[PDB]
């Protein structure tokens, strides 16, 4: 709680300070001098108007685009937001020198001189924030570059376009979108493709090469285990997955039939749907641990999920297709829990700064426990449009 | 008509005069008094055209950004579009009293003190216009939250990144991407479903749990009556499909034979496709009949809507295989006509109120004829990245 | 180079002289009189500053946004460019021109009455540069209209939303969207269709009408040679794909041997993965060329860019299931080498003119080099929403 308010302060007192500027410029010389005042007329009165009225729209402003909560954590510093903060500092800073050393050292600068400097800042500060704009959002618009994103353990593979950033903001957009794109890993499949390769391992230079090529010869005319095995298996699964339909089928008919039974109990008063959960799942319980046991899923799936996302169905009164295609294959990785995925332990690897922009035939890694996402970058072609 | 211009005039008059204000300002000292004007020099010259060239900026941005036809409306008050009417109207009344009040009652306010106000406006206004883009679109461009959209009927699960936006403009966002994401719905599997799960209603608490814990393993050990007519139902269709593709291509080959004929009668004069399709469609009537049949499609597909595409696949000279696709499987909503599609019953569902905007852990319900979608609020998680 | 630099050169020196404008304009008036000037005091250094960072952030957002190189070629004039040029054209011009007539020709305009003309300059040119962003980005980020591109060889079928934009610009994003999304085009399914259709031309109005109708009503009693020949490739294909899997987890095997080899040899210096590449690709080498005679992939797929995929894989230390799956199934166009797409040969087909903007209704045809991509316009439908 104390860090929160210390980092929220910095951010607070600078921001207030720089927006109150333009009022103190405004507000020091009638405190400072009053016999000296030289008539003002009408054009600070119509100045001072406007000068609030630029106030507020950049307040609105930054409320809208500014006032936010970090998302991600840059492993360097982010040159852009660096750039900005030192060139409001300076913006500011210099400003104020100007202020204390040409006008207050000396009995001048009349009233009518000081409005159309104030209404200089915030015409400049604003400008300022539409630079915020094309640094940040504005720059990364157009569809430069291609990012191909291929999954080191079971080769998943997806295309994204980017425009000119870093190397780390790439990554950073990379990894936000593996979550919502990419399929859950199953470390299953690494360990059955380990336990089927550790057997030639445990069964054990032209001449060598003779020796390999009549190896794999002859392996090519040996009996094609593979097939056959994995024809088992999905048949397997196909009859499992048809066995637990109807079994979820004949669930929701059970549950429909004691949200019939509990209408006549009483009107107007809808049953808790975690009793009808508790009620229903045992029913459905078995062939869904088969289910889960064919397809390694258990391991994501738990039980108290399972409850939870029944309980949401009956709420939402869901068919039981919706029910079984959560857990009928692997989807992208927010459906899980919280502590099924890991966003501490990524890491950044390639051989070029992270700083740096993008460039074609850059090739970077992004690291993660167990596994890494390897990232091709290219450009796209010059495309040259004729009409016939 | 007379709604539409209706309208029209109060979104017109409002800007012309909004953007004549200047001209207004500039022109009513010179027709006010004639032998009071004071020596303007040169800096209302080289204002005017400053000026004239503001407004030009102005008229032209607001010509591309907001000279547009609405696309959806809102069941609620937009916060956004109101708080900036309300800006607009407090900017235009408070600038036309301080000119009304405090320079046309006295014979003062020379015109060389007027023009440096007036260039106030456009400078201000514009910045208003920059106030404009960063509620409605730069609002949205960060990826904050990932919206879950899931059919209640069939399941269909879509995923989607948004920004800090409201649950009606959320909403709207996951209606207009349903159409081009999300499969047609097919109420045919429905019924299917629904009269397999009649069955059971047709042929009829620890104890209670145990005597339906036993007949979920005593039908585990029954026979799996889905998968065989599953498999019996995929044979089936992919003879069709089979029989369907030779009958287009056997098609395809008569309509460029038609042609070749066609062109030795006349050269340079292409026979219109209408009477081609007329001719070539009962040769795969059958078969498109016997799909459409078997993969429960002959309700979205009219003969008139078929003539048309094989039409259009003429003058485009597309591929067979083209042809086939579109009736092959469903596909998005908008390859249908509109009157497939309804974009009025729609409804939204929320326990919060929608003009809020979006947080992690909230539900919404889209509702609509006969189906549901069930959309799920996350926050995306703060990754952490690290140079290794 | 010559072209490049004569290129460049155009586009520098106006800048710079643009951008120098407002120096020219504070500079020339001391150097042309001395004993002439008037007291400045102290407005001009307030304003001097306050343009020089407004020259700063102009100078940052050009380089931001416009320093960038040309990406496509428009066939004809760029609507918005061509009206930007023209502006910033006249608005250099016309202001040089009042510079030289009403202020060079007289021995007036004090110099503080110049001052607050030339940060008139910045003020309006970084409204232009505010309006570039309106015309190019903000204009499309409003998702109005809908794009279906079907492509005329295998049918390949996808959806994209687009906002107010040219046929051109839209046709563009087509085009480059069709990279990281439309399947490689491979002319081997064509061929083998057009094959297949060539027997029925090999054997070779209501009376007519009939004989074809009794024709087709024959021909659906008759075999299915399609369904079986298709059952048997896909079967061919399943097991080619099993001992191709077989044979690189035996190939991953061998270099993990080999790796652990050359450990003992030397600490702490890798092999280069060229000669293990070249070494390894034998044993894989049949298996790799059966699968790709049978999936017709043998012509995009040449020997050096498998070695240079399996070089890379062995940096990356990729699972084998990664390595597969690129040549498993045809993927993107930018997977393979550049000499296999053409950006060149695209041409733009429609009936109404390019410059236009996208309307609902109209179609246009993207042709290439035997292939073309059909791009059908729609218009998103008003979505009327109510809170229940
Ligand atoms: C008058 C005002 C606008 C001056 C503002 C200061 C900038 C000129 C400074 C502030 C932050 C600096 C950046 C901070 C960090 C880096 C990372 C740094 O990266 C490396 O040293 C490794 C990559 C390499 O080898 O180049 C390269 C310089 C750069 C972009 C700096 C470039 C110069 C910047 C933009
Ligand atoms: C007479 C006066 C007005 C001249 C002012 C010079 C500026 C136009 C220069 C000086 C320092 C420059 C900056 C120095 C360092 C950086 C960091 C640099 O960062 C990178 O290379 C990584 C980001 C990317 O990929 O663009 C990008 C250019 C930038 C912002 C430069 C932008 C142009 C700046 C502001
Ligand atoms: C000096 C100028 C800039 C004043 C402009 C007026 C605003 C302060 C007003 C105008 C429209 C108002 C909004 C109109 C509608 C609503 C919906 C309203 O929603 C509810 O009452 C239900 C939700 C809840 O329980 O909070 C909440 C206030 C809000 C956002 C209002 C907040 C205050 C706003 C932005
Ligand atoms: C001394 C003067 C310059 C103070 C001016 C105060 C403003 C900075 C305040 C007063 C009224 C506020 C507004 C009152 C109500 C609303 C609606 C409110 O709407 C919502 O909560 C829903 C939209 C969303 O999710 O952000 C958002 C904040 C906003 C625009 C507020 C933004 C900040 C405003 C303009
Ligand atoms: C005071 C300043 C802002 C004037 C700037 C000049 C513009 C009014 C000019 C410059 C470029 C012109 C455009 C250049 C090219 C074309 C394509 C041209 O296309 C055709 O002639 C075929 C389409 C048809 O049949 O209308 C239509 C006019 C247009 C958009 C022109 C419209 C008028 C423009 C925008
Ligand atoms: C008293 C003075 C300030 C009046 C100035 C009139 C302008 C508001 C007009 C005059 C010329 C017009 C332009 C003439 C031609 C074109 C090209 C035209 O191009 C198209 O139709 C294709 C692009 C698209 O789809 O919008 C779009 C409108 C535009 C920019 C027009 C925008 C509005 C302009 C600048």
């Amino acid at each position: 709680d104390c860090k929160r308010y210390l980092g929220l302060t910095v951010a607070s007192f600078l921001g207030l300070l720089v927006f109150l500027t333009p009022i103190a410029f405004i507000l020091l010389p009638p405190i400072l001098w009053r016999d000296e005042l030289e008539p003002c007329g009408t054009i600070c009165e119509g100045l001072f108007i406007s000068m609030a009225f630029k106030l507020l729209i950049l307040l609105i402003g930054t409320w809208a685009l500014f006032f936010r909560k970090r998302r991600a954590d840059m492993p360097r510093v982010f040159v852009f937001r660096a750039l900005l903060l030192v060139l409001i500092f300076l913006f500011v800073v210099s400003y104020w020198l100007f202020y204390g050393v040409r006008i207050l050292d000396s009995r001048d600068r009349n009233y009518q001189g000081i409005v159309q400097y104030a209404v200089s800042l915030v015409d400049a500060l604003l400008f300022i924030h539409y630079l915020a704009i094309v640094l940040l959002e504005l720059r990364q618009l157009q569809p430069m570059f291609t990012l191909q994103v291929v999954r080191s353990t079971d080769g998943e593979s997806r295309f994204y376009s980017l425009g000119h950033l870093s190397i780390q903001r790439a990554a950073l957009v990379v990894l936000e979108n593996y979550y919502k794109d990419f399929t859950i890993y199953n470390p299953n499949l690494l360990t059955a493709s380990k336990f089927r390769a550790a057997k030639h391992m445990a069964g054990l230079t032209g001449q060598s090469r003779a020796m390999i090529a009549a190896a794999a010869r002859r392996r090519d005319s040996s009996h094609n285990e593979l097939y056959y095995e994995e024809a088992e298996h999905e048949r397997r699964v196909k009859k499992r997955k048809a066995r637990l339909v109807v079994a979820v089928e004949e669930a929701f008919i059970h549950i429909q039939r004691l949200q019939a039974e509990e209408q006549q109990k009483a009107p107007g008063e809808v049953m808790d749907p975690r009793e009808a959960a508790q009620a229903i799942f045992p029913s459905m319980a078995r062939a869904l641990q088969k289910y889960l046991r064919i397809t390694r899923q258990q391991n994501y799936h738990s039980m108290e999920s399972i409850l939870q996302h029944l309980a949401f169905c009956i709420t939402n009164g869901m068919t039981p297709k919706a029910f079984l295609e959560r857990y009928l294959s692997a989807g992208p990785t927010l459906q899980y829990d919280k502590d099924r995925w890991l966003s501490t332990q990524w890491r950044l690897v390639s051989d070029e700064a992270v700083t740096n922009g993008l460039r074609d035939g850059i090739v970077f890694v992004l690291k993660c426990l167990d596994f890494s996402l390897v990232v091709n970058v290219k450009k796209i072609p010059f495309i040259i449009l004729s009409e016939e």
